């Protein structure tokens, strides 16, 4: 049994009505943060609920809420104080940073604090890290993200953030322990994830990730086995390509680098590429890029490409470290994984 | 009319046995440097074509380009003192970089010299920067690049750098008016883009761009249409996905990738995006995932995630310009550009 807090009882409404989700998807409502509570208290474990707007949830929803044995609170501390593990399903922006403030001073010892798909880790860590610094050298931030939406059947898995690549540990191992234990309990599959990629496997974002991974693949299969391209150009190839499609994006925004890259040119140069027998994700591919919408192809014609330093970002994180170092390097770095990672402003 | 010299008749073993060519894509032989020579030559040019190594290729084919009225030469000196226009069709490495070391000192003034797969122009502008920089101010450098193997059906344009998305201009407009006409003239589609991106649009890695592309602008309409998210938002999640996978192939590899991503977890996260009615390219890749190589599963599994550093790379170029500047930053930039666009080694 653990004692459980979340944040956020989710805007109904939303799931309801504009996602239209019970139609689209299945289940049914409560969605979100207010399901996670129900699975949470359904499991065995002692659960609240901090909600400050009831507004946000029809009364027979609350009633689904309090009926599974959540307590629901309207204040953000007296959640604070209950919890060993805190989830914040908070909204996009400040909202999310000011309840992770205003908690962190009044958690008990050991908490773990763990964002859901409206913030990074990373971003959380940083908004946090004069404090666990100091103060709380014990808090844990974590990640209890549902990569997709709780309450529809999409819904089988909990994405946690453990060491990051860099291997900085933003929890201990016991912290990231504890939130595996929560996730499995309510019949979830973990994924322990460095937690600086969580948000890259689990947000909206992990669309692109998926049919990118797919690219590389299908590139890697063409040059192993058809064109025989040692694994070390297909590596740099892979990289140059992602890179540069970051950048412009980066620096000129989707249109921009659309504007850049000629989708009409990328149609001949792939069709060259179709060397094995069934490569579907180069067929849709083809596909796609054939029919951009008419006003796409508008917004692209007029767009700007801003000045662009295509480089390879590992390669420049070691010559900044070298280079200029100590805390000059540090500031940089966190600004620059900060400008990657920050999900709203 | 113009005088041009081709570099490297083409490994006629490759594109006819290995790559089965003829049969895969059609066309017949000569493919490559002396069938781009052939082209130029049958559209009125004056056409040189230098080829240290007689036995390449048989002497029909041989034949053939004479008859096409070229003059094939074993010396490069003398395709270097001919040519207003030279393209090199040379091998990967140390000899696409030797050659055109050789033949800088003797092409004519204003000369511009041109790559085509097994370089990136701006790598090739590195190699000769300190004599473009002093000798041979009137040189310049773009691409004449196939993206298709010449002689196959498949090639109908030439792709022709100008402008990098950084500003710099490796080659004069009247340069880069040159290569146009000259691609033009064997009926070929003309596509001058960024000097930079050339080898992201052209070379073999084009599949990945394709692909990521397409998944980009799935991704894009889903956030529009259906999720309605703020333009920024869909943005951010477009680089903060694309620079991580680059990122963790760059110090890891792509099995160390896979390993950081989890195409398991990733088969979950992205089901929640099936939200339009039609994603070609969400079920390519869905699929894919889903149907890993054992062997690749089987190295993934123990891949090392070595150490990484993630952050958006244009806003860590812009660090490095503000604290440190200058020639150090200069040379950070220049090595790092290199350690990305660097075909062989």
């Amino acid at each position: 049994n653990m004692k459980v807090s979340v944040y956020g009882a989710g805007n109904q409404n939303l799931y309801i009505n504009k996602l239209n989700l019970p139609e689209k998807f299945g289940g049914e409502p409560p969605y979100g943060g207010s399901r996670m509570a129900i699975e949470f208290a359904e499991a065995g474990h002692d659960v609240v609920l901090a909600e400050p707007n009831k507004n946000i949830m029809s009364d027979d929803l609350w009633k689904k809420v309090e009926d599974a044995g959540v307590k629901v609170v309207s204040d953000d501390v007296e959640a604070a104080k209950h919890g060993e593990i805190h989830v914040l399903f908070t909204p996009f922006g400040k909202a999310t940073f000011r309840i992770a403030k205003t908690i962190i001073e009044h958690v008990p010892e050991n908490a773990v604090i763990c964002n859901t798909c409206t913030v990074s880790p990373v971003v959380l860590y940083y908004s946090l890290e004069p404090i666990l610094r100091t103060k709380r050298k014990d808090v844990g931030i974590s990640s209890m993200h549902p990569a997709a939406v709780p309450g529809t059947p999409q819904h089988g898995h909990y994405v946690i953030g453990g060491k990051t690549t860099d291997g900085k540990e933003l929890a201990t191992e016991e912290q990231i322990k504890k939130a595996v234990e929560l996730a499995k309990s309510a019949g979830k599959e973990a994924y322990v994830v460095p937690a600086d990629v969580s948000s890259v496997v689990a947000d909206m974002g992990s669309l692109v990730t998926a049919v990118a991974l797919s690219g590389v693949l299908d590139y890697y299969t063409v040059g192993r086995k058809i064109i025989n391209a040692p694994k070390k150009m297909i590596e740099q190839q892979v990289i140059m390509t992602l890179q540069t499609m970051a950048s412009l994006v980066e620096t000129s925004g989707i249109e921009g680098m659309v504007k850049a890259l000629n989708p009409e040119l990328l149609i001949r140069s792939a069709s060259s590429m179709k060397l094995l027998d069934r490569q579907k994700d180069l067929d849709a591919a083809l596909e796609i890029l054939q029919n951009l919408d008419e006003t796409l192809k508008a917004e692209v014609e007029k767009a700007e490409i801003k000045p662009t330093t295509l480089v390879a970002a590992q390669s420049l994180v070691k010559e900044i470290k070298t280079l200029i170092g100590g805390a000059a390097a540090e500031g940089a770095i966190k600004r620059s994984a900060r400008k990657l990672f920050e999900h709203a402003d």
